[PDB]
């Protein structure tokens, strides 16, 4: 089941791509008469040997990852290619900005759940994203998403709770907490800093004029790293979407609080989500 042989899968269309490689979606079909399974395909075609060495650890990652939350990993196919399971509704960020009208508050407020809860267990397995968007989330249906791309991932080393990465700025920087910016400290509470953005993102829509980068881009004003750094230390943050409830607004300042330590845990954010 895990060796995908590479004749028989059937290329149908391209998905997308993530922070390296591209997604192809195939049909593999070892009998040969088009009956087989839809499967997501990702593959690495431009890329240097960092990308190569991150590909590798994402394939051994996600493969271990065993959650309703998480994008499963199916398999390997041999000109390397990772096997994942095919989510045919597509990434949020599009999702949001489509069906805007049918999605109120609650079901909103159902995606965040979902994704603390995928972010919790990640956090049980000693594990940090580095890249917790939504464009990085899967849809499955109405009522059901998954976090997904874990080629930036890394496991926590055996002696430590946080991670120094070498490589400045392999993502967007609206996204990441104030010591990643400054020291490259990336960790379970710099994830969490990243879900406070992916709340201020669903509570938009994902909106493409009230963004992360459209809001910090204005105030920033005429290094863009280094600005950036500047306008968190000193208290900016982004502000309440339109309509958002107050709890909900609270919580995404509770995740963007300066000191690592003073920002909750995936375990105290999940209640405080399912009891509004
Ligand atoms: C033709 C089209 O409408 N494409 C849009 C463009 C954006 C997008 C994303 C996912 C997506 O659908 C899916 C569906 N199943 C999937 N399984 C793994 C996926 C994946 O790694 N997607 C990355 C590109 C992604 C996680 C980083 C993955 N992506 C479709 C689209």
């Amino acid at each position: 089941p895990t060796i995908f042989e590479e004749r028989h899968l059937k290329y149908i269309s391209q998905l997308g791509k993530g922070n390296f490689g591209s997604v192809e979606l195939c049909r593999y079909d070892p009998l040969g008469d088009n009956t087989g399974a839809l499967v997501a395909v990702k593959q690495l075609q431009h890329s240097g040997p960092d990308q190569q060495r991150d590909f590798q650890r994402e394939i051994q990652i996600l493969k271990a990852l065993h959650s309703d939350f998480i994008v499963k990993y199916r398999g390997v196919s041999y000109s390397l290619r990772l096997v994942m399971e095919y989510l045919p509704s597509g990434c949020l960020r599009d999702f949001l900005q489509r069906h805007r009208a049918r999605l109120d508050a609650s079901r909103l407020l159902l995606y965040s759940s979902q994704i603390c809860k995928g972010m919790e267990y990640l956090g049980s397995r000693r594990c940090v994203h580095r890249d917790l968007a939504a464009r990085n989330i899967l849809v499955e249906s109405e009522a059901h998403v998954k976090i997904a791309d874990f080629g930036l991932a890394k496991l926590l080393p055996l002696d430590k709770d946080y991670y120094v990465v070498r490589e400045p700025g392999q993502s967007p920087i609206f996204w990441y907490a104030p010591e990643s910016l400054s020291d490259n400290i990336f960790s379970r509470q710099s994830d969490v800093w990243s879900f406070g953005v992916v709340l201020y993102e669903l509570f938009t829509y994902c909106d493409k004029s009230c963004s992360p980068s459209a809001e910090f881009l204005r105030m920033m004003g005429s290094p863009a790293l280094s600005r950036l750094l500047e306008l968190l230390e000193e208290g900016q943050r982004l502000p309440a979407p339109p309509a958002c409830p107050a709890e909900v607004h609270e919580l995404m300042k509770l995740c963007w609080a300066p000191s690592p330590q003073d920002r909750p845990s995936f375990s105290a954010l999940g209640p405080q989500l399912d009891m509004l």
